[PDB]
């Protein structure tokens, strides 16, 4: 019932998905000069470092808008995917598996902790 662990639990979630191959693409802001028309369909950007940075910066209040954040990051590489067969796209699908598998637990507790408080 410990209303704060979701914050390390989280910090270690993204220890592992920086050291996933598959979480490369996503490491930082996708580079508009390499993709330069990103911004006519993505109207919010979001990278791996942007939650590790909101989160250090004890800019999340909750697990939920960390999770909101980094499922950002998956239907942004849905969406400017031309192909559902792409390599960053296909690193997409498998990455957000496992980040789903991981947070589940997460979530879980810090409602439960939350429940619990308000009891
Ligand atoms: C670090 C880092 C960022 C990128 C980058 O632009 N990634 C990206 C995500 N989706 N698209 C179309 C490109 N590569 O390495």
């Amino acid at each position: 019932y410990d209303i704060q662990a979701w914050k390390k639990q989280c910090e270690e979630l993204l220890n592992l998905i920086f050291q996933c191959e598959d979480s490369e693409p996503f490491r930082q802001p996708v580079d508009l000069l390499e993709y330069p028309d990103y911004r006519d369909i993505i109207d919010t950007p979001m990278d791996f470092a942007t939650v590790r940075e909101t989160l250090e910066a004890g800019n999340y209040e909750s697990p939920m808008e960390l999770c909101k954040d980094v499922r950002l990051i998956f239907s942004n590489s849905k969406a400017y995917t031309p192909s559902k067969r792409s390599r960053i796209y296909s690193m997409s699908l498998r990455l957000s598996a496992f980040f789903e598998e991981h947070i589940s637990s997460v979530l879980s507790d810090y409602k439960s902790a939350l429940r619990f408080h308000k009891r």
